């Protein structure tokens, strides 16, 4: 299942729901513990973690530094320990069963810092630092290395990207986007780094391009129907999955589906309802 956790509509949401991609349903599922807007989600040993983002509610507005897992098998939140700062329009990649927590917002502060989370331990630590402070940054993950694509650092946004090693634990650019993204959708399918939608600061896009290791070129490909900032994305049985997002004017529920062997994206599904900056992520179907 795709699972999508939080997200906007005027509020931070609290909603947990997971899509099944054959049966057409949408489950509704434990509510997080806070309403969280602009978190992220991922996936370690089968269970799924809502990582930073903000809860905008009408008696607060306050970004998060919390780390939340959720498991299937017993449809219950729990918390981890925080991260060393609060981290609104985060990215995550997930490296060799460790989290990483890349950029994000604070009020004014733009983050250019990085952290490493070890489920074993419930223990986050700081890592060396992005060339760039990056908010509403894009991350993936290929071949053991972690990449921060786009993103928006506080007076421009951004088309550059760079490439963290963790073993050497040093950050190193990469070829730039062929175009300038904050809140766009990044996700690695087969071995190559997708970037999707998003805003260049005077619109949100359609464009999707994909990076090639190999030739080191991001290279355009199909666009989606449906321009969008702020999106949730996943992959899921070799197809790309696009969550919902901010077209300038609506809050979408609009779920667009990438397949890499035509080319194409099609329609596949609408949300419960609109939203914007979601944590998206596929585990195991809860167990009941």
């Amino acid at each position: 299942l795709i699972y999508t956790a939080g997200g906007y509509f005027r509020q931070s949401l609290s909603y947990l729901e997971a899509y099944n991609p054959s049966d057409g349903t949408w489950l509704r599922l434990a509510d997080l513990q806070v309403p969280r807007s602009g978190l992220a989600g991922c996936v370690v040993g089968g269970l799924l973690y809502a990582v930073g983002g903000r809860n905008n509610s009408p008696d607060g507005n306050t970004d998060s530094s919390a780390l939340d897992c959720y498991n299937p098998m017993t449809n219950q939140w729990s918390p981890c320990a925080p991260m060393s700062v609060p981290r609104n329009r985060i990215g995550v990649g997930v490296i060799d069963g460790h989290i990483y927590a890349v950029g994000g917002s604070h009020g004014c502060i733009h983050h250019n810092s990085v952290e490493r989370y070890e489920p074993e331990r419930d223990e986050w630590h700081l890592v060396a630092p992005m060339l760039t402070r990056r908010i509403g940054v894009g991350v993936a993950v290929l071949n053991r290395l972690l990449y921060a694509v786009g993103g928006f650092d506080g007076t421009n946004r951004l088309n550059s990207a760079e490439c963290y090693y963790p073993e050497r634990n040093e950050w190193r650019m990469i070829t730039a986007m062929n175009t300038i993204r904050s809140g766009a959708g990044v996700c690695v399918l087969h071995n190559c780094i997708y970037a999707a939608g998003g805003y260049d600061g005077q619109d949100q896009l359609n464009s999707v391009e994909r990076y090639d290791v190999e030739t080191e070129t991001w290279t355009f490909v199909a666009p989606m129907k449906h321009r969008r900032s702020a999106l949730g994305i996943t992959v899921h049985q070799g197809r790309i999955y696009v969550l919902g997002g901010y077209d300038g004017h609506t809050f979408l529920d609009s779920v667009e589906c990438y397949d890499p062997d035509t080319d194409t994206w099609s329609e596949v599904t609408r949300m419960t309802s609109g939203r914007s900056g979601v944590g998206v992520a596929v585990t195991m179907e809860p167990s009941r």
